[PDB]
C-alpha cells in the first residue's frame, strides 16, 4: 500500500499551516500558528486508488531539524508555496525550486506551485499570469488555493502532487 511523502515549502506567512490543517482536519483556525514542524498522514482514494500521503508542514525556523532534513531527503513530491498578497514570496520561489533540485541532485522532481490566499482579492499583488509564467519557466503545474472557508483547491492540490508522482 504505496505512501506518498509530500513536503510543503514556502516564505514565512504564506499558508502552509494553514492549507496542511484544511487539508487533513477540514477547518481553518486563523489563530493556529504551529512555532515547530507538524507531520500528518492520512488513508486517501485519489483517481480510485488508495495511498497512505504523509505530509510535513515545514516551519522554516533558523535552526536545525532533525524531522526537515530527512522529510527533505526522502520526499516524494513538494508543493512550493507562495502567496499572492506577498510579493516576496514569489520573489523567493526560486530559492526553494534551487533547494529541492539540490538536495535531490535531479533535474526535475514532482512540484506543484501553489498561488495562495486568492481570496484575499484586494490584496492581490502576483497576478494569475506572473504566477502561470512562473510555473511555465521551471515546467511544474501552476494552481491558485485558498485555505479558508470554503476552501478552493486545497483537495486537488494534494492529489494533484501525487497524481504528478505517480504518472512520471
Ligand atoms: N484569507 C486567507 N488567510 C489565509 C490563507 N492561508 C493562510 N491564511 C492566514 O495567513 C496567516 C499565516 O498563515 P500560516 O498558515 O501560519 O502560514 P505559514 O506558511 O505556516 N507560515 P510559517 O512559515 O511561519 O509557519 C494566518 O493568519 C492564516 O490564518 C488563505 O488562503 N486565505
Ligand atoms: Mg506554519
Amino acid at each position: 500500500l504505496p505512501t506518498y511523502k509530500l513536503v510543503v515549502v514556502g516564505d514565512g506567512g504564506v499558508g502552509k499551516s494553514a492549507l496542511t490543517i484544511q487539508f487533513f482536519q477540514k477547518i481553518f483556525v486563523p489563530e493556529y500558528d504551529p512555532t515547530i514542524e507538524d507531520s500528518y498522514l492520512k488513508h486517501t482514494e485519489i483517481d480510485n486508488q488508495w495511498a497512505i500521503l504523509d505530509v510535513l508542514d515545514t516551519a522554516g525556523q533558523e535552526e536545525f531539524s532533525a524531522m526537515r532534513e530527512q522529510y527533505m531527503r526522502t520526499g516524494d513530491g513538494f508543493l512550493i508555496v507562495y502567496s499572492v498578497t506577498d510579493k516576496a514570496s514569489f520573489e523567493h520561489v526560486d530559492r526553494f525550486h534551487q533547494l529541492i533540485l539540490r538536495v535531490k541532485d535531479r533535474e526535475s522532481f514532482p512540484m506543484i506551485l501553489v498561488a495562495n490566499k486568492v481570496d484575499l482579492m484586494h490584496l492581490r499583488k502576483v497576478t494569475r499570469d506572473q504566477g502561470k509564467e512562473m510555473a511555465t519557466k521551471y515546467n511544474i503545474p501552476y494552481i491558485e488555493t485558498s485555505a479558508k472557508d470554503p476552501p478552493l483547491n486545497v483537495d486537488k492540490t494534494f492529489h494533484d502532487l501525487v497524481r504528478v508522482i505517480r504518472q512520471q
